[PDB]
């Protein structure tokens, strides 16, 4: 009865509580993570998730992906007939996660918890109280990110400093939690134009360049190629987690006659054209910290929240900038917010 939702800027994710213990349920498509976006076909019927991505690029116009980043505006969209202001859009997500979480309870929802990042403002937070109205669903409280991130890890002792670094598909964002009961946010920062999806994004670059190296061939303009790339450099980024090489094959990407597309990207030259992205982590963590007053060697914990931070580049880095200090682990980086939803939805429910 008691359910948490991570309403993300690029992917959103729906948790149940069952004894006192939180699941991530799986969307209609068998996934945990459903993309935050929202489309209109060129006939009138809505696609929300997976099924919008795979077509955002041939339908652009009727589609809407961080809509998050407008909550609270007056920012709409036109299509044909009526204007969605954003807290309408987000419903569409929320409208997604509930049939997928009927679904797999079998049973009705009516009351989440909904989560916020923690530099919202009155407006925003309503923002998104309406759009979970708007979807049939009662928004019981609402916490932002962090909090609910250091509750999957149920960081209730007495006193402690937490330092809960977010690293989504579409933004960074990085607190310092201070815990007496009671959870207060004391300092933030982060980089609101930094996330994994700039990652995948240099790889598809650095596979275009050695595609036109050895065909001559731009393939920047074919879209079928493009999306194939995608999904590719998405895949070799994760092999990268575990292994110090991946490669790319491609086959019968275009023509003149196809061409194949092989090429082995390793880890190091991975690192290497992502440096830039990598670094734009100091900065607002070395902001957090000064802002607080606060020596590294006083941070009890640091949980990770984001898929992104499974990778070792990150995890090297968040190494040196804490000190050496091992962040918890247990629930899945991308799952952690919900997560903790679930469980502030249960201590009311």
């Amino acid at each position: 009865r008691a359910v948490g939702i991570d309403l993300g800027t690029t992917n959103s994710v729906v948790s149940v509580l069952e004894g006192g213990d939180p699941v991530v349920v799986a969307n209609s498509e068998g996934s945990r993570t459903t993309p935050s976006i929202v489309a209109f076909a060129r006939n009138g019927e809505v696609l929300v998730g997976q099924p919008a991505k795979n077509q955002a690029v041939t339908n652009v116009d009727r589609t809407v992906r961080s809509v998050k980043r407008h909550m609270g505006s007056d920012w709409s969209i036109e299509i044909d007939g009526k204007k969605y202001t954003a807290p309408e859009i987000s419903a569409r997500i929320l409208m997604k996660l509930k049939r997928d979480a009927e679904a797999y309870l079998g049973e009705d929802i009516t009351d989440a918890v909904i989560t916020t990042p923690a530099y919202f403002n009155d407006a925003q937070r309503q923002a998104t109280k309406d759009a979970g109205q708007i979807a049939g669903l009662n928004v019981l409280r609402i916490v932002n990110e962090p909090t609910a991130a250091a509750l999957a890890y149920g960081l209730d002792k007495k006193e402690q400093r937490i330092l809960v670094f977010d690293l989504g598909g579409g933004t960074f964002d990085v607190s310092l939690l201070e815990i007496g009961g009671v959870v207060e946010v004391r300092a933030t920062s982060g980089d609101n134009h930094l996330g994994g999806d700039d990652w995948d994004q240099r790889v598809v670059d650095w596979l275009v360049d050695k595609f036109k190296g050895t065909s001559g061939i731009d393939l920047t303009k074919d879209k079928m190629a493009m999306q194939r790339l995608r999904e590719a450099a998405e895949k070799a980024k994760i092999e990268l987690s575990s292994s110090q090489s991946t490669s790319i094959n491609l086959p019968y990407i275009t023509v003149d006659n196809p061409l194949f597309l092989d090429e082995q990207l390793t880890r190091a030259e991975f690192q290497r054209i992502t440096q830039d992205l990598l670094d734009r982590t100091r900065k607002p963590f070395q902001s957090v910290i000064a802002d607080t007053g606060i020596s590294v060697s006083e941070i009890d914990h640091v949980v990770l929240v984001g898929g992104s931070t499974r990778m070792p580049a990150v995890t090297d880095l968040v190494k040196e900038l804490t000190g050496g200090k091992e962040p918890n682990k247990g629930v899945n980086p991308d799952e952690v917010v919900a997560v903790g939803a679930a469980l502030q939805a249960g201590v009311l429910k």
